[PDB]
């Protein structure tokens, strides 16, 4: 029965891991997958996380199944982080949160939920966008359409093109927005633009779906969520797929959440019952460890203070590398101006390098980046900066 | 968009948790979901597991993403447990294993894989069977058909009916078998019957799919796998969805695996690439903690010895309760003979109680069992045995 199965195509991002594995060369530079690296080029476990894991080791008395929607505390802490401690959405009980295996897991649950329980047929994603977005929604039988977003020539957000692109979006359509730190551009809408988009969305009858995987990496926890909050203030219904993989450094523990918002508690509870049905037939219930670590940290003043500082330290080291990257490129004799990357938020730099240049960097210099020209700044260190830039300058 | 969504129907097994939650009554007896309880009526963390978690706390240096298929060591230890340390399948590299979020997660991955990459259209499950089996395969767009299995009158396996039921199964069809400790009957085929089924399967051209969630709870680790091994000795292709939720007491960490077997390594690697594609669009990569605990224990002589003993202790306590259950029923003046339950393996007892009797036990006595008459023996203790049996005797 498996005789004629075809070899699956490699994933443009996750597949870089395999190539890096095979590459036997010494000083390879991994600037692919978006994982944080410290000055040493290692991806350490946060101290706040180790302390939480210590706590769980001493106090956990059972591994009995969690409910289908996960740890209740995790859900509450997640909603406060997203909407604000005294949000009306929380007080009016208009939101329900399911703990999921990572933000990717949240996206799949949302997709299965939409495909089977609503009239939704199309999902609009930005151009360019995170490649797995199309893949996930397509697997659920939903078609994906793109809306203009990045201006490759001016390295900025083409708001006019965005609006015009979306005018082709019909009521009942889902429009996907990145909460902050747009992946891969790093360009986010200003608050004014978020507000304008919120109003337009309501009038056009779109169902907003936020992919929020980098809260805290743009400006701060609360600041990075003002766009989503602007939307939540005007919409009756919303869906948020969030992830703690990056802001907690819990990548492999698969910690995320899918939050559903409706007009009232009666409606959201009803809809949420179908989201739980979608989860039941997938993985049944979520993994406890990762989410337990997050809930423990967020609900403890001491641990929370330490975690917030570590998040601040991560954000600041990336910003340092970002400036050092541009300066070194100029220092090494860069062909063109790369100052526009200082304007991008998050772990990435949408460099503008062509597919061939990326291929050559890998082949001839052992420098690994995503074919789209996306480079992981968080993977840069004072030690690999020099050879990194010499290679780039060499392919311009 | 969520205005007209319908309330999802409650799950016959997982839904018992919610009801137990609402029930404010004092001495409720939970004999529903299949989770192990000790003499105290608690579901403790195994000692071997706590020691492993200790080890990980001290040695883990990163939470960086695992590969799509999980921890390689976990996969190897899983294959040895299933096929045998010196199995030809392992030596000829005919098997690939993906770490998944629980056995349920493995079933979903298998289903998505089959639905999109093969001509499979039907899956045959036993009557009766684990309710989520139909639900999971149906969600992937595959139809489920039932084959005779349990003889409600003689409380045994009706092998003749089984064979005749399956003669309606066409080549290319998937036939699902429980590795051991059939859920909910507790009745497994003898080795001779497994062998006969293996031969028939090959001749009819069926694709066997084993749900192996209770390895070690029938007779022992190796013994409980002889049925699967009989099949693996004659088939070119097989799929095994296994779980460590019960034999390791790791329920909420979601630890399972989906193992794919093909004629040769070239074919299995090709097919496996599509299984990874199916996982990529679901949860991306699996949760590390649970599987790390399992790999650590299985690859360490010391920890493995302790774990195997704990497994033995769990199996023996259930067997004790099983005999005490029958004796107490007779002692309390049971209507009919219940000795047939001594012949059932696993945590359950397929009692024969009707839907109304189960409803009444819950309503009037606070005793919770599954509507099918399935009762969790592992949930029985010397303390709740008396009131438990008095309630049952009262509804006969
Ligand atoms: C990291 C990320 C996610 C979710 O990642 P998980 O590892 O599955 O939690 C989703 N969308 C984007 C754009 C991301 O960068
Ligand atoms: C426990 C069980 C599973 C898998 O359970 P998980 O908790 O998802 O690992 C699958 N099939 C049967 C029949 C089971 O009893």
């Amino acid at each position: 029965m498996f005789e004629n199965i075809t070899t699956a195509p490699a994933d443009p991002i996750l597949g870089l891991a395999d190539l890096l594995r095979a590459d036997e060369r010494p000083g390879k530079i991994d600037l692919g997958m978006g994982v944080y690296n410290d000055e040493t080029g290692k991806t350490p476990v946060l101290t706040s996380v180790k302390k939480a894991e210590q706590y769980l080791l001493e106090n956990e008395t059972t591994k009995n199944y969690l409910g289908i929607d996960g740890i209740p505390e995790f859900g509450r802490c997640t909603q406060e982080l997203l909407f604000g401690k005294g949000s009306a959405l929380i007080n009016d009980k208009r939101a329900r949160t399911a703990q999921t295996p990572g933000g990717t897991g949240a996206l799949r649950v949302a997709a299965d939920f939409l495909a089977k329980n609503t009239s939704v047929k199309r999902v609009w994603v930005s151009n360019p966008s995170w490649p797995n977005h199309k893949s996930v929604f397509n697997s659920a039988g939903l078609e994906v359409r793109e809306y203009a977003y990045y201006d490759a020539e001016n390295h900025t957000l083409d708001f006019d093109a965005l609006i015009n692109s979306l005018n082709e979006a019909q009521a009942g359509d889902v429009v996907l927005f990145h909460g902050c730190c747009h992946n891969p551009t790093g360009i986010d809408p200003t608050l004014e633009q978020w507000q304008t988009l919120a109003q337009l969305s309501v009038e056009k009858g779109w169902l907003p779906l936020f992919d929020f995987a980098y809260q805290g990496f743009a400006r701060g926890l609360e600041e990075d969520a003002e766009g989503l909050r602007a939307f939540a203030a005007m919409h009756k219904e919303l869906i948020v797929a969030s992830s703690y993989s990056k802001n907690f450094g819990l990548y492999n523990e698969r910690v995320g959440a899918c939050t559903l918002v409706a007009a009232d508690s009666e409606t959201v509870d009803r809809a949420f019952s179908q989201m739980k049905a979608a989860i039941r037939v997938n993985y049944s219930s979520p993994p406890a460890h990762g989410a337990s670590v997050v809930a423990t940290i967020l609900s403890n003043d001491a641990l929370r203070a330490i975690w917030e500082q570590e998040l601040t330290d991560m954000r600041q080291r990336i910003q340092r590398m970002r400036q050092l990257f541009v300066n070194t490129l100029q220092e090494k004799g860069a062909n063109r101006d790369f100052s526009f990357i200082i304007k991008q938020n998050g772990m990435f730099s949408f460099s503008g390098l062509t597919k061939e240049q990326v291929l050559r960097l890998r082949e001839e210099f052992g420098v690994y980046a995503v074919a789209s020209g996306r480079v992981n700044v968080a993977g840069m260190t004072p030690d690999n900066m020099a050879p990194l830039c010499e290679a780039i300058v060499a392919v311009l």
